[PDB]
């Protein structure tokens, strides 16, 4: 499996902060990123387990739009995550340059995101945490899922009813995920933002959602079919995937 230290990496530019920094392997001239956890933050809120977990799951995770985490380490005082570099950046970050995607690309990445969800479910690996952000784009422009820090409480949004009202949950909570990323990719903002967490908390329990003029009819039944309260009336990722919308926008 390989024994690591921090003498092995040349560090670079900080990708993104939560920090993880652009590292470059030594001996194989390998480029990753190295997230970088500090051991007394993680004891002072009590998620070294969550992190084990997070190492545990995303390790034994091997498919195109799932983001490699190659090894981890540790020394006196941080933790050290060995993960595969996204040449292309966020999707948070392309989302803020182009305001909103097309529904070719917003299909795409849907379909992308969808099969790498229904690989996690096979193996009862559920995400909870997926949003823009935690999504990356590879060397062709394949979204890639990075962050796994929730798999088996900050911004609501992306949260279905369930799990912001505190009980259990199936594959389904990344279902409206998926609704809840469909709508931000098209209209440019979650369909239940506010300017308090207890708003956006009102907004995910009571389902309150209105599309702008410019979203499609094929469009609409889908992020419709995924916004629903009840975790089985959402529908499979196979249902998805073969979606009508889908299927006429996707590559
Ligand atoms: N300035 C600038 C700029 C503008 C455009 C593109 C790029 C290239 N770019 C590549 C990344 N890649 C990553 O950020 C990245 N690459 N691999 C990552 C893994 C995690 C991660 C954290 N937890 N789990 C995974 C988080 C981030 C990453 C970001 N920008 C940089």
């Amino acid at each position: 499996k390989r024994q690591w230290a921090l003498e092995d990496f040349e560090i670079g530019r900080p990708l993104g902060k939560g920090n993880v920094y652009l590292a470059r392997e030594k001996n194989s001239k390998f480029i990753l990123a190295l997230k970088v956890l500090f051991k007394a933050q993680l004891e002072k809120a009590g998620v070294e387990h969550q992190l084990r977990r997070e190492v545990e799951i995303q390790s034994h995770l091997r498919h195109p739009n799932i983001l490699r985490l190659y090894g981890y380490f540790h020394d006196s005082t941080r933790v050290y995550l060995i993960l595969e570099y996204a040449p292309l950046g966020t999707v948070y970050r392309e989302l803020q340059k182009l305001s909103k995607f097309d529904e070719q690309r917003t299909a795409t990445y849907i379909t992308e995101l969808a099969n790498a969800l229904s690989y996690c479910h096979s193996k009862k690996v559920i995400h909870r945490d997926i949003k823009p952000e935690n999504l990356l784009l590879g060397s062709a422009g394949e979204l890639k899922i990075a962050d796994f820090g929730w798999s088996v409480c900050g911004t609501l949004d992306y949260l279905p009813p369930e799990m912001i009202e505190g009980r259990m949950h199936d594959e389904k909570v990344d279902l409206w995920s998926l609704g809840v990323l469909c709508y931000e990719f098209l209209v440019g903002k979650p369909p239940f933002e506010a300017n308090t967490y207890q708003d956006t908390y009102k907004r995910i329990s009571r389902v309150e959602f209105t599309f702008p003029d410019f979203v499609t009819e094929g469009a609409r039944d889908l992020i419709s079919r995924l916004l629903k309260h009840n975790p089985s009336q959402r529908p499979m990722l196979r249902e998805v995937l073969e979606h009508p919308w889908i299927t006429a926008n996707s590559s």
